[PDB]
């Protein structure tokens, strides 16, 4: 069971090159399956969902290689079923039966038991295909969804705010016959980018990043070079790491525009920051960071998945501040982790108080969510002495080697078994 071992505490300071988005990079690699020429995903991350993703699709018949780049050749798919033993550890599986059905007439997907981990409904994604013109059909265990000819454009009202769903029903629709509107549709920079794949390859799409997304249906797709937009969350997870260090920091391959909650928040922390078309740099000077005022909120509001992340920044900063979850309940498991390490904080129904120290203390800490284990890794490199942050393969799973990247900011970090 691996583990990273930090020693601090250490000033995170220097460049760390931001790897594509892991949540731009699933749904535009189930797209390609519209593609009927060879197409080329630039800045695809090293993650294990990728794998599990490019494993499917070669189930399905697609030709797929991969280094930075992800090779996708889908002119012969054959193979319209993505059977359990693929699916099983991986939700994002259901992206494959839009294109499918929308494509080639068919598609099936199979869908874990109830009483599996991690199992949870994608209710939406099946009857928005249905408004398309989709037939369905469904037994324990699976759905299948098939069409005689295209798929028909139809108005969509989305009752609940889906990521997935929206991704799903936007992708069948480039293919469909006349115009899809779907309304209330997720807003995330991910399916700004999921659309802009699309209409890349020839799709018309409108509205991407708004509450309507309007997608006029069309012969076929091609196929063409596209870069995955680079992760925002990571983005912040770095900027946060210099913010809490007195360090300094340019992230190269950025996005500013995915993050103006994110900057503004970090500003009035005391930070100094830059920004250029593809770069972001932070400056503290040295500074201790300013407590701030955080609530969570939709996009393009400040992001719940910067949550623990700022959540760390408020517990080094000078002063007292508040963090608030206005949407999300249980998110704050983490902090007593963090209160092991020093830290000074109460949790009050769906909000932490934090009250800043000097200096953390290392100590033996775990977290199951990604963004908490890492704000936990980085609280290790800050804090005085020896810190062991257990159970890391959730932050492999969403992280492209996080140690190397800290490593080169200055960290003493270092990969660990224990078993
Ligand atoms: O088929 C679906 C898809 C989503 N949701 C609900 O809408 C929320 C947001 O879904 P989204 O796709 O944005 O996130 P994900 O399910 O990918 O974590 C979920 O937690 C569910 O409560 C649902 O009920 N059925």
């Amino acid at each position: 069971m691996d583990k990273f071992r930090v020693q601090g505490p250490t000033r995170l300071q220097g460049e760390v090159t931001i790897s594509g988005a892991k949540n731009a990079a699933l749904p535009i690699l189930f797209a390609a399956l519209l593609a009927e020429e060879p197409v080329e995903i630039q800045n695809v991350p090293k993650l294990k969902d990728i794998d599990t993703t490019m494993k499917l699709l070669t189930q399905l018949g697609t030709k797929v290689e991969r280094x930075g780049s992800v090779w996708i050749d889908a002119s012969n798919v054959n193979n319209f079923s993505a059977p359990y033993d693929l699916v099983k550890t991986m939700r994002a599986s259901i992206w494959a039966l839009g294109p499918l059905v929308a494509r080639f007439g068919q598609g099936q997907v199979s869908l874990p038991g109830g009483d599996a981990i991690g199992a949870r409904p994608v209710d939406l994604h099946i009857f928005g295909l249905e408004k398309l013109g989709a037939e369905i059909k469904l037994e324990e265990g699976y759905v299948k969804a098939s069409v005689n000819g295209r798929l028909k454009g139809a108005h969509i009202v989305m009752d609940k705010v889906s990521v997935g769903a929206t991704v799903t029903i936007m992708s069948a629709a480039t293919l469909a016959e006349g115009t899809t509107i779907i309304e209330n549709a997720a807003r995330e920079p991910e399916i700004v980018d999921t659309a802009n794949f699309l209409v890349a390859l020839g799709a018309k799409i409108s509205g991407q990043g708004t509450d309507r997304i309007t997608i006029e249906g069309v012969e076929r797709l091609g196929g063409g070079v596209y870069r995955v937009l680079p992760d925002r969350i990571e983005t912040g997870t770095f900027l946060v790491a210099a913010a809490i260090s007195g360090g300094k920091i340019v992230c190269r391959n950025a996005q500013p525009d995915t993050l103006d909650a994110v900057l503004a928040k970090l500003r009035e922390a005391g930070a100094d920051i830059e920004t250029g078309e593809d770069w972001i740099s932070l400056d503290m000077h040295g500074k201790r960071p300013k407590a701030v005022t955080v609530r969570t909120a939709p996009h393009p509001a400040f992001p719940t998945d910067m949550q623990a992340q700022f959540t760390l920044l408020n517990l080094v900063a000078e002063g007292t501040g508040v963090i608030t979850e206005t949407i999300f309940e249980n998110r704050f498991m983490h902090v007593p982790e963090l209160i092991r390490m020093g830290a000074h904080a109460e949790i009050e129904s769906n909000t932490v108080i934090c009250h800043g120290v000097e200096k953390l203390s290392g100590a033996q800490v775990m977290a199951t969510d990604l963004r908490a284990s890492a704000s936990l890794v980085l609280a290790g490199c800050i804090a005085e002495g020896t810190t062991v942050v257990d159970r890391i393969y959730h932050i492999d799973r969403g992280y492209e080697r996080i140690e190397d990247k800290l490593r080169a900011l200055g960290a003493n970090i270092e990969r660990v078994k224990g078993e």
